[PDB]
């Protein structure tokens, strides 16, 4: 009788209390006018999307919708929430009530307001609306991305619809630090063109708009020289850096010495105290300094459950206001136990940020990876109060990853990653979404085969029937319906494949059109599998020594391609079929 | 001056009693006409070869070999052996003393002084003997192999060479089942050609000249009828078979009900009861039955701590006189727990026997197995009383491992893996045994990906090695050094692989010249994976790509070849090296 849509991030309190209500072709508007603007923007353009006009003059006939925050003067405000505040309720908070005609919005700040406005653009379908009541904030307070990866960066266009994405998600924060942009890290000491200022003006008032924190990232580290005249002709392009893009309204910053030879910890804090002291507080309206020292991973900071020499002197010499990021046990990680962000947050003892290299490719670039955050502690906010995912440079496909960050880090505790990954695909891809599940499915595990390794596995489910294939084979039982079931899920990878070449919108298939083609070649390898192990069950020489030269064609196919798949699973089941002799006789 | 030489088995108890002594050019010869025939004509064989005469006439001046067994009176014997004796050992157990130009042996049995004979052997260099104490018997009283290979059964030369060879190392079992004998199994009724049975006899006649007991397996599963006429004329048919070769000289027997689909526990248990009464007793001087139940690996015999239907009713219908063989938790597995032996004796109330599947490969043929004996525990003589293990098609290249099984089996306290693996080469391969080692090492693991996995990891120390530099690699570290080393261990690898090209006899080569020429593939790949890894370091474009195309084609060449070795080591480094993307900024 609505139902309750999808809504991400899952808000943390949602009662049903009625049977749901159409929103008339024009609505009654109130408290536009002391609301926060953004907020109001946004769902203007809503509105205006969905084909609602706004009365100029009330009309008891129709549905009203009320907005403001709570220290607004707005009576119907309170009169329609009827009991429930965002009072109550910290920053980014926010009150929904929907009720017999009636919608009402309350943030804590404008922030909520923002944001109370995204769930309601995600509770209506065709007009209906569903009754309910809503208190909802996030569980960490930044949440977000950094471009921080090596490759192509994010064109212009594709920042400015990430950053609608984000404000869309609940996301607050993005980090400019693409490791390819000259001036970021190679040039850092060079300004930007006026044409790439320009760029940079419309990124940060999009950002503004979507209630998302841009954050001016900088990387000196390789050549930043640190004593003497040197040092402060050094020091002082920092600051002119920082200040140009201050004065076009950024108020965030991190300074990053990641990926250095140099080792200089106590030189390292030093610079960020010095601009921590100089700029951040000389300034006032400058949110904390973001950093990541040279030893960023536990592995690199912790020896034998102590500090190391680096992170033991950058400890003692940042000062506290200071943001650090580690990456977790790992650079590329399965996992962050509670346990992990226990031990760092001690040696520093503050709370931690969170630089997650997940769904970020650049390491292993042949495969896309579009599975949900997974490994992550779901108590991790005890230590953690900032987090960022570093995506891939394909933009689009990064969604679906960003999608669930989004949910992990506003509603850490209900977080259920299976059920975020399947919401995700179900809310980006429409009508597509079910074909797109079975090729994402393949490709959530990244595996550079040494030190870079996270997600959750490809195709679990598959990858059990698989093993119990081999299981029954070698113990000589009957596996003719658990073939016929294999060569059902084959054939349904390839018309999932299939179906979204012809079909997918060009913005997603460019990122994808070659992993597509892969998967598409493995399940052709594995339906020749599969008549291969028939064969040789009916003793049929011919028919073996067919299937298997298709078989061993596709993986070799698979095998000389770019693109990257399915290697524990689609794959890696021909070469199994091929180790497997069932000649023995 | 002079040490004791190589062994095998290891001697239960040895000791070092003085320097040593040159045997003389001819010798005094006392108990030759007592002591075991066996034992002295293998003893004559071997002075023969060594140049050595025996006295007419006796003394000088000239070194004195006494022989005999314990229930004979040699007076010579007593006075020589000084206190030691093998009064008190178990079957095949015997005294060997070497002291001041005496050399005496003493066998518990005809068994014990045979194997006295072939410790003599392996002690004497160039007629120079340590002077040692020793008593020594066997932990297992069955130790040997089965010939129960899927393939092409070893040749009539082959088998021959073989049970000389189990002799030499006190190995006292030969199980005739190869699966693609047709009389064996898929004609297991019909009578063996005449001249198939005179080859029969040669082997029979071979086995007992070196204490070996010839074991005749028969495999009738497949279509052997139980009920009525049709089970009379079938058991009869069991028994004509049997008579066969008994009427040649074969007093033990096997029958077994492995890899077939009719699961009918009572009717098999009462064949094997048939048998055991009307041809085992009947005839009073056969061993003890030997068979395989059609479950014969735990994961098949029980469930959660019980026995399934069929082992149920197998294990107490069988006659507790019958020797019952069971595989291991697997049928190729990683190790046998003691656990699991206590589990499977358990069962089955008594001691029993294994069928070890290794080094056989006839599930994976690409991969020689040129390991020790690995993952079996050091106590399982406490369960187990007849241990056997299952070789390859390849004759010549199992005895390594073979001669791993002899020391495990005969002194499985004190038996050490990569001892008795360096011993086995050592003694085996003589001027080419460093070079053999280089290559054997790599061929260690057995893997076909999916069921079936046994064996010591392929080169652990090289794998080590490649760890330690991916994990310098990745946190940016200074690898020259290493690096320098590992370009070394490729180029010994592709040298010894020349040598052994060279110079291995040709019965050696050509079992293994595939598998050779893959490891030279795959080191020229590896040495290409470095200098792919250098290029990237050096930012150097063109020899990067260069390194790249020719590392890749490494290993496209060795995955394509049917010859399979190194997997996890030499092959999988190159996959390792491509994917380390060394190019990011
Ligand atoms: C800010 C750091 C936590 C960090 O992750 N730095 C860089 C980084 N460093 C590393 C490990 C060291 C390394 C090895 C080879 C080439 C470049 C870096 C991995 N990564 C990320 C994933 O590839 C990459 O996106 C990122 O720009
Ligand atoms: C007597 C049994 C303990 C036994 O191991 N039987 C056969 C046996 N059975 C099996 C498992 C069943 C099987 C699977 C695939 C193809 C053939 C048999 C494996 N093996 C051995 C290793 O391949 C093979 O040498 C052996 O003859
Ligand atoms: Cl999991
Ligand atoms: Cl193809
Ligand atoms: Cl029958």
């Amino acid at each position: 009788q609505v139902l309750v849509p999808n809504l991400n991030p899952t808000p943390e309190n949602l009662e049903v209390v009625g049977d749901g209500f159409k929103i008339t072709s024009s609505i009654n508007l109130v408290g536009e006018e002391e609301a926060d603007e953004n907020a109001v923007n946004a769902l203007r353009e809503f509105l205006t999307a969905n084909n609602i006009e706004i009365n100029s003059e009330n009309d008891p006939n129709s549905t009203t919708l009320i907005i403001g925050e709570v220290d607004d003067d707005i009576p119907e405000l309170d009169e329609a929430l009827n009991g429930t505040t965002a009072e109550n309720l910290k920053e980014e908070g926010y009150a929904l009530v929907s009720n017999d005609g009636k919608i009402a919005i309350e943030g804590k700040d404008g922030d909520g307001t923002f944001y109370g406005v995204q769930t309601f653009k995600q509770l209506v379908k065709e007009s209906n609306i569903p009754e309910v009541n809503i208190t909802d904030y996030p569980t960490v307070s930044a949440r977000g991305i950094v471009e921080g990866f090596y490759g192509t960066p994010w064109t212009h266009q594709d920042r400015l619809d990430q950053i609608k994405f984000y404000g869309e998600n609940k996301l607050n924060t993005y980090i400019y630090a693409p490791k390819d942009d000259p001036y970021h890290r190679e040039k850092w000491r060079e300004p930007y063109p006026e044409s790439e200022m320009q760029r940079m003006q419309e990124l940060i008032n999009a950002s503004a708009e979507n209630k998302v924190d841009f954050v001016f990232g900088i990387s000196p580290g390789i050549d930043i020289r640190f004593d003497g005249d040197a040092g402060e002709e050094d020091f002082n392009h920092l600051i002119t850096k920082a200040e140009s893009l201050y004065d076009m309204g950024v108020r965030s910053f991190a300074i990053y010495w990641d990926d250095i030879q140099d080792k200089s910890a106590a030189k390292h804090a030093q610079v960020l105290n010095r601009f921590n002291e100089e700029f951040v507080k000389a300034k006032g309206d400058v949110k904390p300094l973001i950093t990541v020292p040279t030893e960023y991973d536990t592995g690199a900071m912790v020896s034998n459950g102590q500090p190391r020499a680096y992170t033991r002197i950058f400890a003692e010499t940042v000062d506290p206001s200071i943001e650090v990021m580690w990456t977790g046990p790992g650079v590329v990680t399965n996992e962050i136990p509670l346990s992990d962000a226990q031990l760092i947050s001690g040696i520093y003892d503050r709370n931690m940020a969170v630089w997650w290299n997940y769904p970020v490719t650049d390491y292993f670039k042949g495969k896309l990876a579009l599975g949900p955050m997974h490994g992550l502690d779901k108590g991790l906010n005890q230590y953690v109060d900032f987090f960022t995912v570093n995506p891939m440079e394909h933009a689009e496909l990064s969604k679906i990853s960003i999608h669930t960050a989004a949910d992990y880090s506003w509603n850490m505790d209900n977080y259920d990653y299976d059920k975020a990954w399947n919401r995700a695909i179900d809310m980006l891809y429409g009508d597509l979404a079910e074909d797109m599940k079975v090729f994402a499915n393949h490709s959530t595990r990244m595996d550079n085969k040494t030190w870079a390794k996270s997600g959750r596995e490809d195709a679990p489910e598959l990858r059990a029937k698989m093993d119990e294939l081999w299981n029954k084979l070698s113990s000589k039982e009957d596996a003719s319906a658990l073939i016929e079931e294999l060569y059902g899920e084959f054939a349904r990878m390839e018309e999932a494949c299939n179906n979204l070449k012809a079909n997918l919108p060009e913005v997603a298939l460019e990122e994808c059109s070659r992993q597509l083609d892969e998967l598409i070649t493995l399940a052709q390898g594995d339906k020749a599998s599969l008549d291969m192990i028939v064969a040789q069950l009916n003793e049929d020489t011919e028919a073996y020594e067919s299937a298997k030269e298709i078989a061993q064609n596709k993986l070799n196919t698979a095998l000389s391609s770019f693109a990257v798949i399915s290697e524990k699973v689609a794959q890696s089941f021909i070469q199994e079929a091929l180790s497997f002799d069932l000649t023995l006789i």
